[PDB]
Order: structure tokens, then sequence, then C-alpha cells
């Protein structure tokens, strides 16, 4: 019932989506295990990427944007809602300003949109989890 | 003929012991890969972990030491011998006063013991490749 990892979904995103993520670290916080969501502006992996979400599990979190092939200014994090051994669920939201990631049901991370969200063309989670559930949904 | 990752063998190590792992990176060197070898104490993920290797390819390695749970003085190198796109071989020889890391065939990092090499019990090969081989070889 796993999901392959890297795992890659085409996409389509607005005001009022959200992306739903369940699934585990492949390792104890001591050993850094990383996860990490890009929204990409195609479908390859080179493509620019309108929000990047990298999780070092027990550690941080960082954020930033890939714009011409660049990354831009990085916000870091250190909230550490997610819990060491534990499945996880991870939902960003795509509000008209932000995105909101919501991590176990609490709002745990923003980022103010720097392309707006109807650039997104897919969506890639990957690094060292196991993934169980991966969805987008829509609520006006 | 991939083997599965998080990779993990039991294994001995002394002077003349080499460790040799062929694989290839998950993704594009824009998207930083990583990889990760460690050598443990204990066959049991969580233990103390005598030499620590971690490539962001394309960017840098770090390589370090977990004593008692806790990371010593990390050491840095800039040197990229590894090639976007491209299946490598790696080889962690061990010497009398360090490991010697050789990337296709070239002598590429060094690493001076901190605990002998008798300590470790295990390797565990992990982070964004694919590995089709993994041998433990000895020459005197």
């Amino acid at each position: 019932s796993l999901l392959p990892v890297p795992y890659t979904e085409a996409a389509s995103l607005s005001t009022g989506s959200t992306v739903t993520i369940k699934g585990r670290p492949l390792a104890c916080f001591l050993n850094e295990p990383y996860l990490q969501v890009d929204f990409h502006t195609e479908m390859k992996e080179e493509s620019d990427i309108v929000f990047h979400f990298q999780v070092c599990f027990g550690r941080r979190v960082v954020m930033n944007s890939r714009e011409y092939g660049a990354w831009k200014q990085q916000v870091e994090s250190k909230n550490m809602p997610f819990q060491d051994g534990q499945e996880f669920e991870l939902s960003i939201s795509v509000l008209p300003d932000k995105y909101q990631v919501m991590v176990n049901g609490q709002s745990s991370y923003t980022f103010d949109h720097r392309i707006k969200p109807e650039a997104v063309k897919m969506v890639q989670v990957w690094r060292d989890i196991s993934l169980t559930k991966f969805n987008v949904s829509y609520l006006k």
C-alpha cells in the first residue's frame, strides 16, 4: 500500500486547493531523515519550483522558491511538530496570499506566494520517507 | 538488480579493508540529491557512527563522527568528482591512519580515524540513490 518515492504527480492548484500527504520517515530522528515537497512549474524535475518545503526531521524546516534555475530567499523555521518514529499527516493549503502547512492538524508553517499557484503543474514528494497517501482536493 | 535503500549490512573492518559502492543519484544535481554512508558501532540505526560521509551532489561533502549520540567536529569539502546524471563507483579504503575515499578511481576525500575501525559492526548506505553493488573486500 506504499506509493513510489520519489513520487511525482501532475497537479493544478488555486485558492482552496489542498495537498494532503501521509507518510513516515525511514529513519529515527537522530539520523536526520529528510522530507521534501516541491511544487514545480513543469513536469520535468529540473523545472522551477514555486514552493519548496524541506524538513530535516528533528532539526529544522527550510522553504524557498527556485526561479529561472536559481534558489531565492531561504526561510527557516525551527518548529518541529513531527514526532520521532511516527506516521505524519501533512496538508498544504493554498490560501489567497500564502500556503498554509498543517502537520497532524496543527498550523505549523506558512509561505507567502512569490508566484501565483496557478503556475504549478506538478508536485514531487521525495527523500527519506515512505508514502501511503497523496491527494489534491479542493474546497471553495 | 537494485539493492534495497536504505541498505544495511553487518561488517568488520581493519587496515586493508575496502567498502565499494556502485549507484546512481535519484535526481538531477540541480535538485541536490543526497548520499549518506555511515559506519556504525552496532547493528541498530541509532548507534554511534565511527565515520559519517554525506554528499550533497553538486554542492559539498560533509564528514563527521557521532559519539555517545552527539555529532563531533564536522569536516567539509567542496570537491565534487561525481557527475550529474551518472552512475558512480565509490570506494572507502581503511588505511592505518585514515579512511581514503575514491570516486571513480580518483582520490577524493580522507578522514583521520577518531575511533579504531575495529569498532565498526555495520554499514548503512542511504538517501537519494539507487544502489547496484555493495561489497566489503580485503587486501593485506
